[PDB]
This record gives C-alpha cells, sequence and structure tokens, in this order.
C-alpha cells in the first residue's frame, strides 16, 4: 500500500452530530435527490431512503413522474420535484438545499451532463453518482463534489482498465481525486475515500452482502443525509461510507451474506448508529 | 416563562378513554381528514396513519385521485371521497363527521381557504393545518377550531417573526388562541398547547428526532382520531401532542434520533399507548 | 338470554383441520372472492389478506380492474379475475370453486343483487357481506349461504331496528336464520352464528380493538379460507370467528384497543392458530 | 422406491458457497428472469424477491410494463427490460446472462415457446416453470435446461396422469429427465430432483404450509439466484430446492401450516441459509 490510515470507530465516534432538543428540521436542512428514471426507478427510492434515514430535516425527489407513486407508500416523508431531473436540465436550480445527489437510476446521457452542470451552479455540496458519472472535468465552485464510483465507473470516468485499476486502487483514487478535484469515493472491498487536498482513508467496514444490485444507491442516499447534519462534509462522506458498511456486518451476524437487499441497509442504521453514539 | 403547567403522564393516563366491550365502531365516530394533493401525496398517508391509530371508528380520505392508490396498499382500512378536498371548496358537507381535519399536503391556495370555510360550517372539531393555515379570522361556531402551526405558518398567520416568537412562545400563542377564538398548538420543543379560553400547557415529550419532514402530518391525523375517542375534545388534543413526542422517546431508546422516519411513530403508537392505560 | 352455548377453545381444538405432509394445494381448494370497488378498494385486500391466510389452496379475486395493482405488492400470492364482480352481474360462474365470498368494498346496488343470484347457482358454500347484504330471500340450493350483517345490515335486511336488535340479539339471528334459511353471523360484541337447521352459538373472543372499519371485511375472507380447508362449513365458521376475536385479544396484551389496524388481525392469526394445535 | 438418496443437510453444508471480502457483483453475475403478466402479476414479485434473496449480483426483470410499478416499492433492488418476456418472443438475447428464468406468471401460448426458444439459444443454465412448460423437445445446448413441473404441469408435458405419476414419482421423473434431456424437480412432497444424466435425489424438506398458491414461483426465483452464486448448477438447484423446504419448516415451529404466504418464504431465507454456513 501506501499506508493509507482507516477511517475507525474512534474517529466516526469523535465526529458524528448530536441532534439535540432544541433543533427544527431547518437546522438539519433539505436535500435535493435527482434520481430514478421511468426504466432504473428502483433507485430513487433506495436512494430515497437511505437519505431520510440519515439525518436531513427535508428531502426533496426529483424523479419522473412515473416513479413519484413508487416511491410514496414506503417513504411517505419525501417530497417531490416532479421530473426534476429533467428539469434541471434546462435551468438553474432556484431554490436553496443543503446537499444534493445526481444520478442513481439516471442514464448516462448528455442531458443528465446538463444537469450536472446546473447542479454545480449551487453552493452547496453536491454529490454525482451512476448515470451522472463521465470522462469530464469539473468548474472551480463553493462546496465539494463527490463522485462515487464503482471500479467500472472509474474506467468510464479515468480510462484506467478495472484489472489495473484493481492493483493500486488508492493510487489512482488520489491521483485522480487530485486531478479533477473531487472528493472519489472508489467502491468496493476496503472503500477508498480520496479527497482533493490529498487526505486519504480506507474504508473498515463492510462485506460481500454489499456485493449486489442498489446497495450503492443507498449509499449515495446515506451520503446525501449525513451532508446535511455533519458540519463537516469530510465526515459526513467518511461517517456514510463507514455506517453503510458496519450495517451489511450487522446483518451477517444472524443471517448469510448471500440474501441481503439493499433497502434492508437502510432498516438497520436506526440500531447501529445508536451503537456509535 | 409564564409558568405554563405541562401535561404530564398524571394528566394523560386520568384522561385516556377506555375502549370497552359493549361498544360498536360508531361509537367512536367517523373522521373526515381532507389531505393529499398530487404534488404532495405523503402528508395524506401519513396523517391516514396516524388517525386509524388513534382510536376512530371510520377515517374517509378527502385526497386526490391520484392519491387514493398509494394509501390504500399501507391503509386498506381507509375509505375515500375521491377529490373530497377540492370538492369542499363548492359546497357544504352533506355528511356528519365526529371531526374533520384540513390541510396536510395540500396548497395555500384560495380554494383550500374556501374548502376550510365548508368544513367550519359542521358541528363537530376541526383541525386545521400545513396549507389550510392563513392570515384570517374564524366564525363563532359549535366546535373547537384547533390550529397546528410550526413557528413559520404562525408566522404567516400573524406576522409575528420565527425569531421574535421563539422567545416568547407561550406568551405569542396564547395571545394568538385568545385573538382567533382558536385552539392553538404551536410546535416545536416544548410545544405550547393554548386554548381560546386561556388555559394553556407546555407539552413535555418528544425530541429532535421528529425534526423532519413528517411528523407533523401524523400528529395531525392523531389529534384527529383522538378527538373520536375523547368525550373532551381539550384532552384529545392534549393526549394527542404528548403521546406523539412519547412515541419519538420510545425510538430513541434503541435507534439514533437522526433516524426516525415519520410513519414509524404511528407504528411505534399501539405500544406506548399500552403503557399508559 | 336463550342459552345459546358458546363456541369454546375446546370445540375449536376438537375441529380445526391438519395440513398433512401429503396435501397439494388442490386439497385446499381454490376460493373466489368478489369485492373491492374503484370507490371502496381496501375491501378486497383485507378480505384478501385474510382468505389466503386462513388455509385455502388459491384464491382468485374478482375485483375491479383498478384495484387489482392496490393488492398484488401486499398479497402477491392472489390471482385475478379481472371485473370478476361485476362479469359476475351477468353469467353464471364456468369454473368450480370449493367456496366463493361476494360483497366487501362493493355498492349495495341491483347489479351486485344479479352478481349474487349468479354466486348462488354454484354448488359450494357462499359468504354474503357488506354491499351483497339486501332484504330478498334465496333459493333453495346446494352448499350453505353464510350472511355476515353487522346490526345496521341486520335492520337493512330484515327492517328490525338496530335499538331492538340489539336487545334480543340471538333471538333474532335465530328466527331469521330460520325464516331465510341462511347462516347469519350476527355480529358485535358475543357474534351470534345462527345456524338455519337451528343450531346457535355465541362467540366468545373479541374486543373494542375490533370496533373500527376494516375488521369485518378480514372476516369475511377468514371464513372464505375455513371454508376450504374445513370439511363441515358450520365448524369453519365458527372456527373463523373464534380466530378473528382471539387475534384482537392476543393484540391487546401489548398494545392500546384503540390502535389496532384490521389487516393486523391477519398478521396475527399464524401464531395464534398455532396455539389451538 | 428406487432408493433415490435424500439431498441431506451434510450435503447442503459441503456445497452452499462462500461470499468472500474480495468479492464484486459482478462475480454473483446478473440473471435474467422472464415472468409476470397483467392477468398473472404476482408470481413476477415472488419469483423476484426470491432471486434477489439467493446470492445473484444483479437482476433483470423481464415483465410486461403494467407490472413493473408493481414490484418497485417491494423489490426496489430489481432492474427491468420492459415488455422483456414479450421480446424475447421476437429475437435473441443481445445480453449475457449468468442465469435465466422464463414463465412464472405467463401464459401457456406459442409466443411463450417461442420466447423459450430464444432464451435455449443463450449459453447459460435455464429454468423453464409454469406457462413455458409445455409438450416439447429441447436443442442440444450449452448449459442445463431445468423444468420445474407441478404434477399436473408434468401430465401436461408428457401425458402420464397425475393418478399414475404420483405412484412411481421418481420413476416417471428420471425416465421423462432421461428423455428430454432436461433436469426435472417434480414437485410435491419429496421433491424429486431428476438429472439427465441419471443422477436422481429427492428432498427431505418442505411440509404443507407450502401447498397454496405462489411458493413454487418462488421457488423459481431461489433455483434461479442460487445458479448464480453456485459453480455447479447441479447444487444450485438442490440447494434451492432444500432451502425453500427448509423455510417452511421453520415457519411451522411457531406459526400454522394452513397460514403461509409464500414471500414470506423469501423473508426466512436469510436467517434459515444462515444456520447452514
Ligand atoms: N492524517 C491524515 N489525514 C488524511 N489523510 C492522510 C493522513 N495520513 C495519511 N493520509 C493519506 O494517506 C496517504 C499515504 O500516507 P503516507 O504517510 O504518505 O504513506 P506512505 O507514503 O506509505 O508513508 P508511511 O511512513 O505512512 O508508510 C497520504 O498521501 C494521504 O493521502
Ligand atoms: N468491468 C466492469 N465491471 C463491472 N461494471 C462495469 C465494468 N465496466 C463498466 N461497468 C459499469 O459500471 C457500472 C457498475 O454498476 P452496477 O454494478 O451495474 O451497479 P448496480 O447493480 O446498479 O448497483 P449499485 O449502483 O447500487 O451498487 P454500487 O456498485 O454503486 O455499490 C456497491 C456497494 O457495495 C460495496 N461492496 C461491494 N462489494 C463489497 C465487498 N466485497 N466488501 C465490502 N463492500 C462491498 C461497495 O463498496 C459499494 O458501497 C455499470 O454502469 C457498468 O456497466
Ligand atoms: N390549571 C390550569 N389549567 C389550564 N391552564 C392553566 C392552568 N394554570 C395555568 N394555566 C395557563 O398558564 C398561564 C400562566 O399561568 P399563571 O399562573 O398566570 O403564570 P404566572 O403569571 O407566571 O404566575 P405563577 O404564580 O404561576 O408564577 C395561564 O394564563 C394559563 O393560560
Ligand atoms: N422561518 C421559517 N422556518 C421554517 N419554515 C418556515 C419559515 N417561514 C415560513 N416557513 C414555512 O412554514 C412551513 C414549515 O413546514 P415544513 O418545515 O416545510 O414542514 P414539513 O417538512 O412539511 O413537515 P411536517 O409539516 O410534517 O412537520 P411539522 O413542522 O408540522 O411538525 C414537526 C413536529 O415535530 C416536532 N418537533 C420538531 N422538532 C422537535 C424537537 N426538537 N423536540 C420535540 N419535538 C420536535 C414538532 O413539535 C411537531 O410535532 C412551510 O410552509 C414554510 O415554508
Ligand atoms: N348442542 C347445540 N348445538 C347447536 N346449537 C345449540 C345446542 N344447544 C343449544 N343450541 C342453540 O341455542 C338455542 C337455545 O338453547 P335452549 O337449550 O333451547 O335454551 P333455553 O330455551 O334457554 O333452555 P336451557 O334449559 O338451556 O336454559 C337453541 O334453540 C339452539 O339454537
Ligand atoms: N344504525 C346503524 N349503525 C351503524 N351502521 C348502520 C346503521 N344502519 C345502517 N348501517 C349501516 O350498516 C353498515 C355498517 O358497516 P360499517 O360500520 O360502515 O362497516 P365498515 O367500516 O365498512 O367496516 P367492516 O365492514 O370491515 O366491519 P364490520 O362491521 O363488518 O365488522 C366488525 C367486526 O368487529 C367485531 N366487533 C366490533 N366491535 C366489537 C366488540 N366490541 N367486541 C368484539 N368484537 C367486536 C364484529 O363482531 C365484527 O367481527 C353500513 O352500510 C351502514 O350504513
Ligand atoms: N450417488 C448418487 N448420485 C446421484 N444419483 C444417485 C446416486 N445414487 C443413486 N442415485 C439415483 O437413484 C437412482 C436409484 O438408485 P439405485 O441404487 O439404482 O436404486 P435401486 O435400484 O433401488 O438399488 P439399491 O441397491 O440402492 O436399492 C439411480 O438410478 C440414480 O438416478
Ligand atoms: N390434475 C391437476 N391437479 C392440479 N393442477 C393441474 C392438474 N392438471 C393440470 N393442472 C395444472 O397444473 C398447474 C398447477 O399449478 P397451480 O396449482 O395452479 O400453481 P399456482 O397456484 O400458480 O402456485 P405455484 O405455481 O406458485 O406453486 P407450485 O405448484 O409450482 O409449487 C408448489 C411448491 O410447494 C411444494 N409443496 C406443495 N405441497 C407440499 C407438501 N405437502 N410438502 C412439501 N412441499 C410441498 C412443492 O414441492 C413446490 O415447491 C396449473 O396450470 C394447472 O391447471
Ligand atoms: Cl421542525
Ligand atoms: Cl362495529
Ligand atoms: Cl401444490
Ligand atoms: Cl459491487
Ligand atoms: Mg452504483
Ligand atoms: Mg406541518
Ligand atoms: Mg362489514
Ligand atoms: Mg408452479
Amino acid at each position: 500500500a501506501m499506508n493509507v490510515p482507516f477511517w475507525t470507530e474512534e474517529h466516526v465516534r469523535a465526529t458524528l452530530p448530536e441532534r439535540d432538543a432544541e433543533s427544527h428540521k431547518g437546522t438539519y436542512g433539505t436535500a435535493l435527490l435527482l434520481a430514478g428514471s421511468d426504466d432504473m426507478p428502483g433507485a430513487a427510492l433506495l436512494a430515497g431512503l437511505g437519505a431520510m434515514r440519515s439525518g436531513l430535516g427535508k428531502l426533496v425527489i426529483g424523479t419522473s413522474e412515473n416513479v413519484i407513486p413508487l416511491i410514496v407508500p414506503v417513504l411517505p416523508e419525501a417530497t417531490y420535484w416532479r421530473d426534476g431531473w429533467k428539469k434541471a436540465a434546462d435551468a438553474q436550480l432556484e431554490e436553496t438545499y443543503r446537499a444534493i445527489a445526481i444520478g442513481p437510476g439516471l442514464p448516462q446521457t448528455e442531458s443528465v451532463q446538463q444537469a450536472v452542470d446546473h447542479v454545480l451552479t449551487a453552493d452547496c455540496p453536491v454529490i454525482l453518482d451512476a448515470g451522472a458519472l463521465a470522462k469530464r472535468t469539473y468548474p472551480k465552485r463553493e462546496g465539494p463534489v463527490i463522485l462515487t464510483p464503482h471500479p467500472g465507473e472509474f474506467f468510464r470516468m479515468t480510462g484506467v482498465p478495472v484489472n489495473e485499476l484493481q492493483k493500486k486502487r488508492a493510487e489512482y483514487a488520489k491521483e485522480w481525486a487530485a486531478q479533477l478535484q473531487t472528493v472519489i469515493v472508489l467502491k468496493g472491498n476496503q472503500t477508498v475515500i480520496a479527497f482533493p487536498d490529498g487526505d486519504c482513508w480506507l474504508n473498515p467496514t463492510g462485506n460481500g452482502a454489499l456485493a449486489k444490485g442498489g446497495t450503492g444507491d443507498t449509499l449515495t442516499g446515506m451520503i446525501l443525509g449525513m451532508l446535511c447534519c455533519h458540519e463537516d462534509p469530510k465526515h459526513a462522506v467518511l461517517n456514510a461510507v463507514y455506517l453503510h458498511g458496519a450495517c451489511a456486518e450487522l446483518w451477517t451476524d444472524e443471517h448469510s451474506a448471500h440474501t441481503l437487499l439493499a433497502h434492508e441497509l437502510s432498516d438497520i442504521l436506526p440500531r447501529v448508529w445508536k451503537r456509535f453514539e
């Protein structure tokens, strides 16, 4: 390795925020989630649940109109911007959000990139995932840009083939976080969290129960919510990745690692988070 | 303070109603919930669940047609008045209800105010929340009118800015309950329950887990149901606010306060209510 | 009273059927449930769940087309006869069913009565509930006809006002079961189960948690399923009514009687039924 | 008998795969499920849940367009091929899958057979169930073909009447697995798993709780998922059938065998599978 340190339980315990008696939901902010399309609807539910579970005050889901009815019965606490991810291709966000995520369940299209460009003119942290991940550069702005690639997405972004990436994961994550001036959460066993200021950590939690469709959609939502309740966005990303993996570890105490469904990570998070308080 | 007393556990225990062996659902009344729009559907599910959980006999949900399918799989016990909140703008209620709530998930429009005006000609308690909260006066009628503003809604109603309101919450709640001749449930930590006869209490339960979208929608439903099973509507409002907060406190025994979803308050209420019996 | 005996735990234990190792789902029959309309959809979900929980082999739900999508995510084990309750107004059932129920969530219309007339030409037990309950007579047929009126429905059927009915419930139930030559399950505390052969029992289970919308829809489904797995339809009706009430009693051990939702009765039935085996 | 051996717990324990720390979801493959039609939608949800529960990496559900919204809220981890089972009638699969299942909730039509013919040109294991089961032969190909008939389906396939089949189940299953050169999972108590190479086993698990609509749909999904995580497809089929039955046995420890709903088998599988690890 390059001796990248693990973000450990001690670090998590020291950095997780309080929800004090005097707070109101405004204290914890409104998040925007731009996710889910008619063709890939479930991602929006997975990210929505992860976000509302993770300490935000309010969530607006800008999903395709036909996806909205699929979310409501499961997550009636979310509100909507009808066809929001499409509308965001055409104009600047008018509303102020605490944090924004774009990409889960979105196609890898130019229109999604147009939406990204408009999202990036906001002054808040922004997460790009999935369909929003492309080979491109980023404008100087206020607020971190957080990319959350699977190794195959990292290849799409950089041209580094997966078989080579996997030999030197932190080295590549660090190099590209620096070059792009973005946070890179390079997924996998020992997920790398590389920051554009050159800080970098490894995540010590998780297991093979996570190697199934949807678990990254859940993670994007987790990061989104934690960006709303942490003052330091670096700590939000680190804690989200950590607690996401910790949920999978709790699952495998009494359940087979073959059998986890992503949404259950959100259902487990309430008890797992308590343990670190 | 003004030494406003807390509505304590002792008061709750002394005032919660029995559901005796000889009762039928008619004993507990039919409630009407005018809530949920295509743009804000989840509020109707949240309030519906809170209402059916809270001791009513039957619930009619007057929600937008497209919202009905989103409620049914979760709350198949509810019945419907298709587009009821819209229809209520145009004519008097023909049916007799035990209690009525209007506003969760409704827009802040003149048409919603027209619906309010028609709701107020019924002889039963009425709850106004959310979109139904405006700067206006109320007609002399039979049955209490119960307003449930968040501080921002209170500002909309009165012109008292939130930063000033928060310095003297009970004083302002009492003054405006008197002026409007309505019950005011002024939300927040230490929620104020101010009555138009000058009685006023503070609620001692709850915590920051409640500072998230949807929890007030759940509360409106709780108050609606409790108005159906309490003979004294004052006690219904007080017990609803109390038990709502108590559910959040049970949650935080083994779950992080960051992670509560409003609908879970309704799922917790069955066991919490038992404890006070 | 008239000293009508209670159908006791001892009777239930002696009459509940086995599900032996050598059985196949055909042994337990296909039930037809004609229930749910666009205006009252939830009844079909409630009765569907109660029926599939109660020992049948297969369930066909003949509900309105727009109701089908509301059932599937909750009860994916059911199959459908699209617009079946409407189609049944126009022709004889072609398929053979083990048992049929009609009425939950159906309007009190002539077309529903036409459907009833066609249902009654089948040779199997038939349950009429809700919208299918009217002032009418019944044709001599093979298989019992089981009416499940609430006292208000009994008034509609017979002209006996509810305040008079309630003074002499068994006497009236027996008289009308005899006159109509139908089973009458006259609902309420101490539900009466009156048979056209003059046998009559009282149900000893249940409590005020049941005095809420939907619980009778659940019961109709329970009776439907139990008619499929009991050889003796009398025992099916008696056991269904008993175990339905027993579920409410289990609920109130740790939950307030004000807070039960009907569908939960079906969720409780698996464990309650085990106790009587 | 013919002394066909039971696939025992010892065999299951020796053959169930690990999900190691270094794995990614690609290791576990993408499955295709061609299931569910407007008329029989629930089968697709049941098989989808069983498949995602059973160790695959990703699931694509090729179901009718109107069925997709019914799956998403329950199984947001699945992705879709809109009208896939219909489209498969018209062209070869372009995408590579680890395993494919076709038939649950599909009609017994020529178009479904056309889809089968195209599925069979893939090089992967394929499961045919329900509507995909017909009297026909199979082309020489790479990858096993796995037929999962109920006795009535076996009759449809072979002309052997059910009353005769049931007297000599293994003998008939073996003879027809050989003749067709397919795996035959002949369902029932003591389900027969007959292989075209002449190997044959009996399944020792399960009980009458399984004799209800939907449980076979769940099984098809289980086999589909296990084909993705086992290197040996024979062991996948055997373990799926075994663990499916084991879930029903866990259910009946504290719940009546009359009351199981198929989807619950998938909910039980996580804990049951752990026990065999
Ligand atoms: N060579 C290639 N191989 C594969 N894909 C390629 C590719 N080349 C291009 N691609 C592609 O890149 C994309 C891969 O995404 P997909 O693999 O298609 O992702 P998905 O099913 O949509 O799931 P999701 O997005 O929820 O999970 P994620 O991986 O984010 O999140 C997974 C989560 O689980 C965690 N996780 C997984 N395995 C783990 C383990 N063993 N230990 C600990 N954590 C683990 C991860 O760290 C993370 O948090 C596709 O567009 C695609 O076609
Ligand atoms: N300056 C301003 N700030 C904010 N909004 C402004 C504003 N000016 C105008 N507004 C506005 O006023 C409205 C505020 O509503 P929103 O804040 O938009 O409400 P919501 O997300 O729709 O949630 P809900 O209605 O379910 O929760 P509620 O607060 O009723 O219910 C919350 C429940 O949780 C309880 N709760 C919250 N925090 C608690 C705590 N710390 N302790 C105990 N209980 C707590 C409350 O008492 C209550 O029961 C908006 O229309 C709006 O734009
Ligand atoms: N004077 C009048 N009063 C009322 N309605 C009148 C009326 N005159 C005419 N009507 C009418 O008659 C109908 C009454 O039905 P509704 O009262 O409208 O029934 P629902 O909300 O649709 O619920 P459901 O059908 O699921 O419950 P049910 O009562 O079957 O099932 C309830 C279940 O709970 C049980 N239950 C209820 N209370 C119980 C208790 N205290 N103890 C034990 N069990 C109890 C019952 O035995 C039964 O199993 C309406 O059409 C109507 O307008
Ligand atoms: N004479 C005839 N009798 C019946 N049908 C006939 C027939 N002639 C033709 N048919 C027909 O054949 C088909 C029978 O299917 P259906 O019986 O209509 O099946 P389904 O309701 O759609 O349920 P599913 O498909 O989920 O359950 P399956 O049986 O696969 O899966 C059931 C699962 O439960 C297990 N199981 C059942 N009973 C068990 C027991 N007692 N012990 C252990 N396991 C048991 C099975 O092994 C299996 O895993 C129909 O098309 C049909 O019309
Ligand atoms: Cl708040
Ligand atoms: Cl009642
Ligand atoms: Cl069967
Ligand atoms: Cl992965
Ligand atoms: Mg991803
Ligand atoms: Mg509110
Ligand atoms: Mg009824
Ligand atoms: Mg089948």
